[PDB]
């Protein structure tokens, strides 16, 4: 309540420190909308990301970490300075940035990044503006590019950015305002087709692809409604008077599990061979170097955000069925929420690229990284949350293996 | 020439016998024709052509064996009763009779009993005509059930009854008159497919069945011109409330060798296997228990016979590409001329039925039986013609292995 | 309360006289699963069903009229016999019993045969068991043959049998008890392919089968992930040596909506008739004589059968994802709960037969129908539930038109 | 005879006039195989040509027009400078010379050059060397490009460069010796199909695509055995994660007869249209620019060409089966004799470059040159073979019509 340093006030704190920062966070999202990368080539979003933390008050309070594993990649870090002679806990946010080609920032990436980052602000201004001991936490803001393609996250949780975070957080502009939905693991899939070049001595590489593409397309009567199978015939022949002898096809799957997705993928592939067993030509099917991993929930996490974001005004009821945070998700606790931003547009649509740039949408991301900031409060002072945080995590992990 | 005795005149005495005998050779089409019978279902065919030959003056001349290895095919035989203390020629004619279901005899086959008792009728003529010592021979009559299905044929060739014999001679109706006609190697497969039938946990056999169908289909284009593939999906589910955990397919592939043969059905079972792989079915695939041949030509016995209708004022240039004749080829050689008959409709069509039975093909069926006695005379008189029908016989042989 | 003549009285009495009938209640299921029969064959379920409702004491007190419309069909009324000089209410009762070939009652509709005349007798003998005047009512039972195929609710919608219904009640055995489940509508259709039987001049019908398959699968990629699409080939040729001049293909398919059900339908004749153009051959499409309709919910009823369900120990969360109850519920307002009977096996299968038949479902059929009892004298005696009914059915119907 | 200027002694004196240019006609034919250019291309073909008779002594004698009509195409025209005060004969010879891509002059197209342009020298040597009145003749040769793709002779046959023409020649390197080889007509088209990229809200152009493919691909069972098919999938889709709004497809086809040819051309547009039928995309049906033409035969002409390659030594027994020339034979009687070079390479391959280009292949090109001239001095000094070669010509157009 009113009481002196009561959890209450230090998220009123974060709010306040939100809102100070509006004018300078909107630009941080105006700078990376308006010059959008692709995948591995956000060098400019990198730039105007690293800068942003290094030039927040006062200058070098974050630690800043440019490069960090990957090109375009930053880690920023954040702890009140003092000591006493027991293990602090960290709290991630994390900035996506990359777009999508031809129509720009029409998943609203750019909001993403100024959700992390205002989130991270939030903390620490409500930290910063209590006396005393604070609690040992360390706010840590990590950039991860290339989520439309490669999986940056993945990158690095290979390089163990995530193995001594306790929390993750991050949000997803959106349609509607949910504090969690189902995105699926995904498999991605490249398939060569190899034959022969007197058509009587000719091994149809083309045939291959077709019937290949037949194989899967019986198949849909029999696989489960949740699964989703895609693809397309990327190379099917260059001249008709000339056999083709090569083919390549291009397909990803999809399903709420890694277990149910690798019977998906031992289906698709009995379908690939026995185009090759029919048609006569040799296959090779070479999977993505990065599998996706559903999104495992949290409900202690879970609740806790919904909680704060009724007080905000927001009212519960994605755009790609599958995200690297996934991965993420299955080796430390986090959640996902997605929020509306003031349009009906669809994500990965040109009018989602105007939504996201709009000055409508700058309340909604405002009003939700309001939402993290409190959220990343309430595991840090209530014990009860953070244990059950961790139950929620080790049981949802074992349902998953 | 005129000369007392002429080769000439042996095939004069040889038409005019078979002329003196034109009353009860179409009263044996007609009693065949009117009655027709499927394939091993003969009995009343077998019973009107063992009746023909035992009553055939003086009566018993015809050694004739009812029910000979079949219980519908028979065996007649004649020589003159002679001898002198120098191996005889066994000289065999054939007689189908088996007819098409629901058309009755729109293959004419009630002619080709018609035409090989008649033949070998002109040729006993001939030699009962010859004062002195006859030459040494044996006309053979096969009664061979079951051409259109079954191959009756082969059966004979199992029991051995063609393994005694030097020429073999038959001739079948057509559109027009050949001495030789492409008749193509056939080899018949049941392909049957088996699945387990909540349709996520099914393996759907019809989808084998379609996609067995598809894998085909594109091959077509692969396929060398000569070959044939037709086939149906006899059996593809019951009710569409239940995944059909059973397909049926039958099908028949023809190519102009055996060799060729194989290779088509190794590339049709590819096919087969394949639909399993992909549709998660297992599949049985059985061929047929006999293999039709292709028939081997020979040039010396072709020549003569055609040089032999020539005088008869025939002039030279079938129903199915594929007849078990051709195996009988390959055992002995023999020739199997086509002829017309006065019909412009084709065989296997219900218009064929009737030129079959009408009385205008009678002119044309005893017209090419007395070509065929005479060819059997060229090679009871020409020692350097039987040579060389075994050496056309011996090189052909080792083509086709 | 303990109150005389309270609403939870009735209740019980209604509960009382279902405990009481539980032995002749037990005979009927009995009869029924022992001699099961197929749509429209009903006619020992009929006689068994007839007598019942005949020789409930007193004799003839249930007005029953046998051969209704149908020829297994059967209507049962009961009214209390007073009047005083206003329209009375009419609650109906469903009984279903026909069964499924080869296995038997694997869906249970012996059960429903036992539950629908079990709830009608809770509700007479709560009314029977009320002094004074007692409301306006008629208990109206109606036999319902041929749910597995056919639809003869939609035979006795025709003959104006729901025309004068307040309130239709009945309930179906499954696996869990859910006071409504997501049954869709379907359509069923018949597909003809004529083509011309030389292969060069030929129309191949089963290449139509074989096209139509083909374009149904891809499609299956596009569907909205709740339409169903299931068949199979009846007829795809008789002989291989004879180009398939027939072709016959049963197909039925399901949509959550009428509206979306025409879009699917549509979607279909469009593959269908391609596959007629791009073999040559005519085709002809035969839908159905019934649709069956999705069932609409009544919050209102539903609401009310969950808290009486609560009160008897029901424990809240079908078989086939389509009735013929659909076009009863737009007609009249209708629950259609689905009842769990002690097995996990499924419906449709021969182990349900063995669970609808045993000695444990008895327990959980009578527990079942005390809730349609009490059920319908909510809506005896408040008049506020029977308006919310009906404005639930207004609303629900404008949605679905 | 020996006679005083017998057409025998003319026939000699072409044959050693070409044996004389077999330095400068070889030259000629390694300045086109050593740099290969493609349809429409052959700049340096075109100068290498025209220099040639340009250079043929005495210099200005052969008149030559390059660029004629095309850019690479070209015209030279010789008769002897000579009047009295009765229509002079026009015989025509073709050079071709466009390569193959990759593989360079695979089709042996630089001895097609040659060959022509020794023709044409053989046949103004033997009139040269004739005293007295020669009689009205005129030597055109006619430089075609782009045979390879295209047709450079029906562009030259749009601009009427054949209408005055009575006989026209050329030769073509192959396998085996035949004065006559059927080419086939062909028909080119280029399928493209249209959709609209939430996958229920999609229309699949790659479904299209496959679905056409299949069509076809079934109806390869009906086509004519002499018919041809042949096609690919140039465009199949870019991203999986994007359904394919647009597909391409190209195809050709082959059939004997312009006649067969629009029927199969019919039966192929009803699969493409099939395929927008059932995946409800729109289509785009693009046939090629130039039809080809089957060759028409000329027995008169053909007769007299293999009796003047029996005195040279040639024994009688193509590449792609379909050339321009077809449509040339159709408007001017000519003949497209083959000749064996020395190889067992097939054509269009790159073995056959090494042996178009070789020492070895020159001597059979040199020798069929002979009998190209030799024929065209028949047509001179034989009027009743040049009525025979029209009647022919106007027999074998009304067939074809
Ligand atoms: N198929 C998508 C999946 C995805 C991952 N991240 C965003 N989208 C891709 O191309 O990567
Ligand atoms: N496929 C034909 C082949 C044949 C053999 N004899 C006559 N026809 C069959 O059913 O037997
Ligand atoms: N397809 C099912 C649908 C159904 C209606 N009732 C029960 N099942 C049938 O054959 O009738
Ligand atoms: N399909 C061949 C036909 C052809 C014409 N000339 C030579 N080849 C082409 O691409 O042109
Ligand atoms: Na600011
Ligand atoms: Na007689
Ligand atoms: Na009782
Ligand atoms: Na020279
Ligand atoms: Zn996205
Ligand atoms: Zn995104
Ligand atoms: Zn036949
Ligand atoms: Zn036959
Ligand atoms: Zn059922
Ligand atoms: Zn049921
Ligand atoms: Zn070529
Ligand atoms: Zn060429």
């Amino acid at each position: 309540l009113y009481f002196q340093g009561s959890l209450e006030l230090l998220k009123l704190r974060s709010a306040e420190c939100i809102d100070e920062a509006a004018e300078r966070l909107g630009a941080l999202s105006r700078a990376i909308w308006s010059q959008p990368e692709l995948a591995y080539e956000e060098h400019h979003a990198h730039r105007v990301l690293t800068h942003f933390f290094e030039r927040e008050p006062p200058a070098a309070s974050w630690a800043v970490q440019p490069h960090y594993q990957l090109p375009t990649a930053f880690r920023a870090e954040w702890e009140p300075p003092e000591a006493r002679a027991p293990r602090p806990l960290h709290l991630g946010f994390l900035c996506e940035y990359d777009a999508l080609p031809g129509i720009g920032h029409a998943c609203g990436h750019n909001l993403i990044a100024e959700v992390g980052a205002a989130a991270a602000l939030g903390v620490r201004g409500a930290l910063e503006g209590l006396p005393r001991p604070p609690p040992p936490v360390k706010v840590v803001v990590l950039g991860t590019p290339a989520e439309e393609d490669g999986g940056g996250k993945i990158d690095l949780i290979e390089a163990g950015a995530f193995t001594n975070l306790d929390v993750v957080f991050m949000a997803h502009p959106s349609q509607e305002n949910a504090a969690y939905l189902p995105d699926m693991a995904e498999h991605d899939v490249t398939v060569k087709y190899y034959g022969k070049a007197y058509p009587w001595e000719g091994l149809n590489a083309l045939d291959a692809a077709v019937l290949a593409y037949n194989n899967l397309s019986v198949f849909r009567q029999q696989m489960k409604p949740t699964w989703r199978v895609h693809g397309i015939i990327k190379n099917g022949g260059v001249k008709p008077n000339i056999i083709p002898s090569y083919s390549e096809l291009i397909y990803y799957f999809r399903a709420p599990s890694m277990k149910e997705l690798q019977v998906l993928t031992k289906k698709a592939e009995d379908c690939f061979r026995a185009a090759a067993l029919a048609s006569g030509c040799t296959v090779e099917i070479k999977g993505g170097a990065h599998d996706y991993y559903n999104v495992l929930p949290n409900k202690s996490l879970w609740k806790a955000y919904m909680e704060n974001g009724r007080k905000l005004g927001i009212e519960f009821i994605g755009p790609s069925g599958s995200t690297d945070f996934g991965n993420v998700s299955f080796v430390v606790p986090g959640i996902h929420p997605y929020f509306h931003i003031g349009s009906n547009a669809l994500n990965h649509t040109e009018q989602y690229t105007e939504a996201a740039g709009s000055q409508e949408a700058q309340f909604y991301t405002l009003r939700t990284a309001k939402a993290l900031a409190m959220t990343a409060l309430d595991v840090i002072f209530k014990p009860e949350l953070l244990e059950g945080i961790r139950e929620d995590f080790k049981l949802k992990l074992q349902e998953e293996q």
